[PDB]
Parts: structure tokens; C-alpha cells; sequence
């Protein structure tokens, strides 16, 4: 059988192992009402066009259990199929107790019994539309439906593993309430907070009150969500040991308001603590991010990239703005990406994303997977290697600059292929014509050799080393990969090499070697 | 064998014989990166879209001496089976020494050995980028494999002289530094002017400072230069006698500043006399004109025309303002004229030309050379014979006008096809969509006889000779070439000779009959 997907961590560095080598999620997520035979044929040309080697698919607990103990899980036997012919892997994305805090994915059977199944109590008395994660009920019938998914996607899928992750339940939380305030949940609120949580966050033993003062609601929320979604995926990994994650819901970055205008008890930045404590089968926690302004987008990578936590950008928006994003969450050793709606079903998500998904709209995005799935493999090794670095287009066209060992790497934007960054006199390039649209990456091979992409920006290196030693760029190949293979194309040199290396709208790949003389 | 190509001079007239009889180089350039194997798919479009008889392609150093002493002429062999099955002819460009005055294209053995091939010394004792031309290790390095390339070139092409031309380096010469200041060097500035030298300029007899002045400095590194240049020609010459020049990265036409903002020591026009005397075994000196201001342009083509200078764009803008100046350069007895970066590689050299060049861009260019190629045989003896005047559309539109004989014969632009050249009621056509666009040629065959065409323009003609005849154009014979000869299509009579000889955006050559009654 095929080597078992693992997440895996090395010195604060991320990797999803799939096939025994590390992988790059360049990936696509269907629209919530796709995942239905008559639509993949809406489906796969988006899929196709857009170039992606994953594709996120939800598997909503309604149609696998229809009736309590009748499973039917003939559409995952069709997508296994498709998926296959196209040559893409996939995650699949359990819709059960919560999909964006609701349980409106579970069968009638669950969410029209709210007497056997019960919704959180607010603090005013009245019922939340959002699941009590404190309900035996409930996590024991979501756990035995995503165990059976499990037990089935074993039997059909161990010798290939075209699945490569799950998500577990999809964006949890509740709006509007910070954590349940029924009877049964305040019996436990007033008792002892967690060892395990209270150690976690570096609090002083006592009630969730006294440990938690201030945050004992939402922590309160976080930790039972958290222990909720633990126990359905430590089920499913007792039967087949996939990695598996959880996404989330954000509040701001930078001015986060009070959890009760948010996603309470979801994964927000201020609760991974909480959530990698309460969820030890729960491999990482990904962001979801719908915010177009870059100082935003970078802030929430930053957030969500920590040494214990790879970075995956599970959902980002679909807006032409956000096509240049990829370059940013694979320069911060992002493991995957991954735009959401990339279908032809008619539905546009917009104000978040596109108003109209058409193959102009795909094209934005198909030109980067094109560029980066033929070095994918190799990427994903590099950055695991702690090679990579890399940057997308600012909102205000700022240039990005790192230090490699002995040389300085900038990324610049607005320039043409001919004329010195610092010819004051040349105007730049007019903006992109549907916002920003340039970035790179660039992997240190060695001391003294590189491999660059990008698409429109220039790259430029210096010397970082203050030896006042004189430097070039004495060899530039342009290649591509086949097989996962280099194939020489041509050296770049004169007009192509005297003013940094210019990236247009198309696809190419760089070995770059420095010296001094 | 084919004869060999020769330039050769005639009463201060210049010919570039090919098989025996003038040769007009109506040529184009594909960028810098493009000479390797895997980039000819997009060359070769481009090259036959443009209609160019004539490729100017690169042959570096780098390429063919990779490793010393093992050579390796595969693709310059591969360039000569693709030119040969496209009929077109080819101008080599030597990538060694110099290329934009950088040794980026010699092997990474000369490049990065600087003290075995040493760059030269600035007057504040640090090293410039830039070679010393008065290392006799990288003269003799240089040499050996120019001469391994006229050696093979003698193998390969000697049967056919697919290749006519070569030029020695390009664009030689240093930004920064106005010569070499090295202990090596001075010891020569301190020394004697050479006589050679001192008797081309008029100067008086003694060491450099003394007979040069102020110009001492600037002289030295040309003469240096022309020197070392000369010695590498020379060589190749002794293997294989090909017509040989040198292209020129000008200074200003018309307000040159100081050659420390030039590229100092190239064949600039203030040192197109020392050339000249470093370099007998050089053919002629040629501008690369990246100017497109017809004030300037001009002014260009007339230092670099000379009698014992033969004209030759080497290098032009591929800005569609600058298609026209092909009509200037043929009507200044001009023997070749080459737009730079004519490939779908995708680069531009945009701010020098185009940003983009696709198929619309080169049309714009294609349109002239559809009309000249034909004829292009045919001009060549004709302008060697002293018998072509012609014009480009002046950026302010002002008419040109000559006398020819008894004739006087004016070019005038922004003209319909109907309508009295004084009519002042009659507005002139609007601008070109991106720029002038008209010119036109004439040749006068015998002393009422002549060949005429253009491109958006009007050509008339009147008596110069001041004796009171009247006068008519007596036939107006519209023809074409087939095979080299003249082939009847059609009289023009009536509206069509009424208002002058109206050329629009086709192709259209006439005989023209003048005649007193």
C-alpha cells in the first residue's frame, strides 16, 4: 500500500509527507453545494483549468447517513474515481457538527431533535442555533458517522491514498454566544478548570473563573469545542491514521473585537493554545482567510505560522487580489494553499471572493499553479529543508529584502525588464489591472546557488556579507522540471541579467549562482 | 564557393558585396538570451513576420568555450541549418571581451579569474567591472577562441556564406572609469603618443598627455581598445576574411556630457578617428541608435556616415516610431538598418522599445520590409552609384526636399491621395496611431528617369533647373520585382498623378518619367 500521509515537524519546520516525500497542498476548494453527482461535471473543468494537484471536497454527514445507521457513501465511491482519472489528490472536508458554527450539514434526524441533540443555552436563557460541544449525544453520533467514513475510505482508498487529509468539522464556534450557559455546561464552568488547560496557558489552578478571569468563556468554549473534535478525529484515527486538521473562522488580526461578534470557541489566533492542548489528534489548525488588504493577510500568517503549527491557508478568497497570496504562504514555509469556489456551478461568494467564477477569473489563478505544481516536490523538500523564502506584492508596492548566508535577496515591484531599480526617472508599471499581482520565491540551494521564480517582480541580489568584495550573478539557467526532473532550457545573460531578473505573466523557473571576483 | 563578402568603398560610396553584387542588410536582432536551441520556436516567427533578409544572432564566449580548450560550435551548427532552410542570411555577434562593456559572456574560467584576466583599475584604485584592454592574457584567451570560431565558421559555411558579417565584441568600451589607471597602464600613458595615433588626430608628438590633452584619457582607452579589438579581427582575418565592424553605445548627438557618463572608450563619435587608426583590420564603425527623436536620430546618421565610414544601423528601438528610420538611413546611403529584439521570447526592452512584442508589434516593422526586400538588390547597386536620396517622417512633419539634376523632388507628409499640397483649407491627416510613420526613397536611373517608393508619404517632383520649362510627370509606371526583375502591373494616370504620388500602408514601387513640353 502507499506509505500513509504524515504530518510531520523538524526543528520548527513543516512537512506533509505523502508517497514518503513532502508535498505542496497547490490547492482548490468546490463550492458548499458541489459535492453531488450532477455537479462534477460544473467541477472538473474549473479543477482542470486551474491547475491544482488537490482539491478539498465536503463530505456533509446528510448525505453519508440520510437515516440513524443507514450509511450511503456511493458520492465519495464516485469522487475517489473522478478524482483518480485526473490524477489530483484530495481532502475531503467532514461537514457534521459544525459547518460556520451551524449544524445545518447534520441529517434531520440530528439537527430537527433538539431534545435528544441539544443546542448551547445562551446567557440570556434562550437556545443558540450552534451544537452544546458538552452533549454525550451528539459527539457520540457525529464520531460514529466520521468513523464510519473513515472505516469506508480505508477499504477504498489504503492502496492508493488519493486522500491526503481531512478536516474536521468546518469552521466551529458560535456568533453570538461566547460559550453555553445551560445548566449542565455551568455545572462544569463552576468546577475545576483542566490540569492540562491550565498548564497549557501558564494560568494559576482553580474554577475556570479564577484560573481564567477575563478569557474563562471563550477558553471555556474553545476547550470543549476543542475535546469535541479530538474525540471524533481520535475515533477516526483509531481506524485510519490520516493527518487531520481543523480550520478557522478569524477575528481581526490586529484590532480583534469582543468574541461575541466573532467565531467564539473556534480556533481564532488568541485560542490556538487552548486548542492544540484540548486537540492532541488534531495535527494543525489553518486560517481562513477573506481579508484582501495585505497588512491583514500577513498578519494572520504570522499568527497561524508557529513552530508547532504548520501553515496551511485552508480557504482564501477567490477575488483576482488574492492570486498573488500563494507566493506569500509558501515564503512563510506554508505547506499548502488554497483559493475557495473553483467551480462552474454558478455561485460566486462575493463581497468575500468573485462575484462570477468564469475561466477569465480560474486563468488569474491557473497561472501560478502552472508555474509552481511541475516544482512542487521540490519545493515543499526545500522549504522543509528551511530554504525557502518569499513575498508577494504589497498593497503599497513596497520592496520585500531577506538576508541568505552571504547575499541579499529583494523583491521588487513595478519594474519593467529593462533599467536599473534606481532610475528615478522611469515611472513604474500602472497597477495590475485587478489589484496587485506579483511575487516570488527564491530556495538557497547552497551557499552561493539559488533557485528563483516568480511572476511579476523583479529579483535581486547583493551582498550581505560588509567585505566590501565585488559580486555578479555568474551563472543564470533557465530549466523546467519533467518528471520531477531539471531540463536545461538556455542561460540568461546581458539585457536579461543587468537589471535583476525580470518575471512577466508567464512561466519560468532559475538556477542562479553568485560569486565574488 | 560563394564569393566572398566584401565592403567595399567607391568615391566615398559604400557596398557590402554578397555573391558578387551589393547586398542590402535589411536585418533584425533577437534578444540577448535567445541564440540556444530551445528558443528558435520563438525566434523563427518572429524572424519571418518581420521579413528581414538578414539575422543579427549571438555567438558568446561562454557558449563556446565552456571549459578551456574544448570547444563547442553545436549550436552556432544548428543556426546555420534554420537560416539556410529560411533563406535568410546572418551577421554574427561575438559575445567575448566586451558586451555592454561587461565580460558577463566570456566562461566562467576568464570571468571569474580576475587575476589571471584582470579588469582594469579606476583612477581611485578600485577595480571596475570592466576588462583591461591591456591584458595580454585576455587578448590572446579572447583571440584564441574568436579564431577556433572563424575556423569552424570556415568549415561549416564556406560553400554557401550564409554569414556575411561579423561584429568583434559589443558595444565596448567603460561606464565609470574613462580608461584603465593600473600601474601597467600608466606606465604607457607616461610613455610615448603612438605615432600612428598622433599623426591620424593632427596632434603634436610627445607622451599621451602632451599630445591629447584634456581628450588624453578618453583616447587612450579608445585607442586600447581599437587595439585589442584590431588584434582579435586580425586573427580571424588570417583564418577566414569576413567583413568585420564594430557596433557603438552613443553618446549624445548633439549635447554629449562627460565620458565618465558614457560609455567611455567605444567608438563613440568624438572617437571614430582613433578607431579608425587603432583598427585597420575593422570594416566600419556602426551606431546603435536607441534615440527616437528625429532631431537626433539624424544627427546620429550624419556623424557616423562618412567617406571612409560606411553606415550601417547595427541596432535600432523596436518602438514603432522608429519602423520609419529605415527610410532616413537607405535615403543617407546607409547599407543596412537592424530593429533590435525581434523574437516572442518574451522580453522588451521597453524604455529603449517596445514593452511587448507580439505579432502587432511586428508588423508595424514587417510592412517596410515587405516593400524593400524585393527591391533590395536593386537599391544597393543603385545607392552605391550615388543614385538614392530619401526621408523619414520628420517628428514635426516639415517636408524634405533635394535636387536631383534637373529635378527637384520633395517629400511631404500627413497628405491624402486627392488634393493640391496648397490647399490650406484641406486638413492634413491626424498623427500616426504611435507616431510618424511615413518616408519614402528615390533613385534617380538616368536624368528624367526615376525608381520611386514609400510609405505614407507624398512624393513630388518639380524643376530645379531655373529656365522657365513646364513640366509633366510623362509616365507613372507602377511594377514589381520578380526573381530581380521588373514585372509591368499598371500606369498611373488621372487622380492617382494628379496630387503627387500618394503611398498609403502597402507596397508600391513606380518608374517615373519626368519631362519639359
Amino acid at each position: 500500500d502507499a506509505a500513509m500521509p504524515q504530518l510531520v515537524t523538524k526543528d520548527g519546520r513543516h512537512a506533509l509527507m505523502v508517497d514518503g516525500a513532502p508535498f505542496l497542498m497547490l490547492a482548490a476548494q468546490v463550492n458548499n453545494s458541489s459535492a453531488w453527482p450532477s455537479q462534477m461535471a460544473k467541477v472538473w473543468p474549473a479543477i482542470e483549468k486551474v491547475g491544482a494537484n488537490t482539491v478539498q471536497v465536503p463530505i456533509a454527514w446528510e448525505q453519508i447517513e440520510p437515516v440513524e445507521g443507514q450509511f450511503d457513501f456511493s458520492y465519495l465511491d464516485l469522487l475517489l474515481e473522478q478524482a483518480r482519472e485526473r490524477k489530483v489528490r484530495l481532502v475531503l472536508l467532514w461537514f457534521g457538527t459544525w459547518k460556520n458554527s451551524s449544524p445545518s450539514y447534520a441529517p434531520e434526524w440530528v439537527k430537527l431533535d433538539d431534545k435528544r441533540f441539544p443546542r448551547l443555552i445562551k446567557d440570556d436563557g434562550e437556545r443558540s442555533y450552534s451544537m452544546s460541544p458538552l452533549a454525550k449525544s451528539t459527539l457520540d453520533a457525529d464520531r460514529k458517522a466520521f468513523v464510519a467514513l473513515m472505516t469506508h475510505l480505508k477499504a477504498k482508498d489504503a492502496a492508493q491514498k488519493t486522500v491526503i487529509m481531512v478536516q474536521v468539522e468546518n469552521e466551529t464556534g458560535t456568533y453570538g454566544s461566547v460559550r453555553d450557559f445551560g445548566p449542565a455546561a455551568q455545572k462544569v464552568f463552576n468546577g475545576p478548570a483542566p490540569a492540562t488547560l491550565v498548564k497549557a496557558v501558564g494560568a494559576k489552578p482553580g474554577t475556570w473563573s479564577q484560573a481564567f478571569g477575563k478569557d474563562a468563556d471563550e477558553f471555556f468554549h474553545a476547550w470543549h469545542i476543542g475535546r469535541f473534535v479530538d474525540q471524533v478525529a481520535a475515533g477516526g484515527k483509531a481506524v485510519y491514521p490520516l493527518p487531520m486538521y481543523v480550520n478557522a473562522a478569524l477575528r481581526d488580526p490586529i484590532k480583534p473585537g469582543d468574541p461575541k461578534t466573532y467565531s467564539a470557541g473556534g480556533p481564532t489566533d488568541n485560542v490556538i493554545g487552548v486548542w492544540q492542548a484540548a486537540a492532541p489528534s488534531i495535527d494543525l489548525i489553518a486560517p481562513d482567510i477573506y481579508m484582501k488588504e495585505s497588512v491583514k493577510y500577513e498578519a494572520v500568517l504570522g499568527h497561524y505560522a508557529r513552530p508547532n503549527n504548520a501553515l496551511f491557508v485552508a480557504e482564501t478568497g477567490n477575488d483576482p487580489a488574492y492570486a498573488r497570496y500563494v507566493f506569500s504562504t509558501l515564503g512563510k514555509q506554508g505547506i499548502g494553499w488554497s483559493p475557495f469556489g473553483m467551480d462552474y456551478t454558478g455561485y460566486g461568494n462575493y463581497p468575500l471572493g468573485a462575484a462570477k467564477v468564469d475561466e477569465a477569473l480560474i486563468e488569474v489563478f491557473a497561472a501560478n499553479y502552472r508555474l509552481l505544481a511541475p516544482m512542487a516536490r521540490e519545493l515543499a523538500r526545500l522549504s522543509f529543508e528551511g530554504k525557502v523564502w518569499g513575498g508577494a506584492e504589497p498593497d503599497d508596492r513596497a520592496a520585500q529584502t531577506t538576508t541568505m548566508g552571504d547575499w541579499t535577496v529583494s523583491l521588487r515591484y513595478g519594474k519593467w525588464q529593462f533599467g536599473a531599480s534606481d532610475w528615478t526617472w522611469l515611472k513604474d508599471r500602472p497597477p495590475g489591472p485587478q489589484g496587485p499581482e506579483g511575487g516570488g520565491l527564491v530556495a538557497q540551494l547552497s551557499p552561493n546557488e539559488f533557485l528563483v521564480t516568480g511572476r511579476n517582480v523583479r529579483v535581486e541580489f547583493g551582498r550581505a556579507t560588509a567585505d566590501g568584495k565585488p559580486m555578479m550573478m555568474a551563472r543564470v539557467e533557465e530549466g523546467h522540471f519533467e518528471n520531477g526532473q531539471w531540463v536545461f532550457d538556455r542561460l540568461w545573460n546581458g539585457d536579461q541579467t543587468d537589471y535583476g531578473l525580470n518575471f512577466t505573466g508567464g512561466s519560468q523557473i532559475l538556477r542562479v549562482k553568485l560569486a565574488t571576483y
